[PDB]
């Protein structure tokens, strides 16, 4: 409960990507998802699958690519054209009629729509169910307050049966205020463990030279797949 009352604006997480302060985002890609990919995705085709608080992921293209429809949710427009662009692919726009001022963006491949919104507006639309979920750098960046809601809001986009790929960082919460921030495994349970069976497969050290500047000096990252219970 040291993190319990910090609470970021949109508009401060919209103004990290105006000035480029992304270090979170990931080139080459979650090597954990990669190295997992083909056993999460054995015997499935055409799963639609979902990416909260997606910034540029490029993992958003290993699932299009795959034959996957994806959807994701950012509320930087420019996170979200930077995707395109560094994905090299066109798109075109739509507006969000429930929420007035808002637009998806969808790539001309049919296969990518990107709700340019917060993830907290997704109750009132019409954005359906997913057979899958991929959770990095999600989970851990929302308001420690709103993480009920966001698990509430979570489970309403998901299906009968599900795979929920979920990744959280460990390290001391008295160090670092976050974001991102201290999700322990109790947090887990309290949040998800009624509906879903949880299973934590990875657990390796992530700490790199730029978790310098949070003053902490260990960093472990865990991956865990949530299934209905
Ligand atoms: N309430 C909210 N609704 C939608 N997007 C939000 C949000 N709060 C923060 N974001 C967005 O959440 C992202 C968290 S960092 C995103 C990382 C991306 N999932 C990855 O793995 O690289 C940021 O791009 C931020 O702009």
């Amino acid at each position: 409960e040291v993190q319990k009352n910090q609470v970021l604006t949109l508009e401060e997480w919209q103004d990290k990507w105006v000035n480029g302060k992304t270090a979170f985002h990931q080139e080459q890609g979650h090597q954990l998802l990669k190295k997992h990919l083909d056993t999460f995705l054995k015997g499935k085709s055409g799963l639609r699958v979902f990416f909260p608080l997606c910034g540029k992921a490029v993992e958003m293209k290993w699932f299009a690519d795959r034959g996957h429809s994806v959807v994701g949710v950012e509320i930087s427009e420019l996170g979200i054209q930077e995707f395109f662009t560094e994905q090299n692919l066109s798109y075109s726009e739509e507006p969000i009629t429930e929420i007035p001022g808002t637009k998806v963006f969808k790539s001309s491949s049919g296969n990518i729509s990107l709700y340019c919104c917060s993830i907290f507006d997704l109750p009132r639309t019409n954005i359906g169910k997913f057979d899958m979920i991929w959770d990095r750098g999600a989970l851990v960046a929302i308001n420690p307050g709103d993480r009920k809601c966001y698990a509430d809001t979570m489970f309403s986009l998901l299906g009968k049966k599900f795979q929920y790929l979920l990744c959280v960082l460990s390290y001391d919460p008295t160090k670092h205020p976050g974001p991102p921030f201290y999700v322990p495994h109790a947090e887990i349970e309290r949040l998800f463990g009624k509906i879903c069976n949880i299973r934590c497969l990875e657990k390796v050290d992530a700490f790199e030279e730029r978790h310098k500047s949070w003053g902490i000096d260990c960093l472990f990252e865990k991956l865990y797949l949530l299934t209905e219970k």
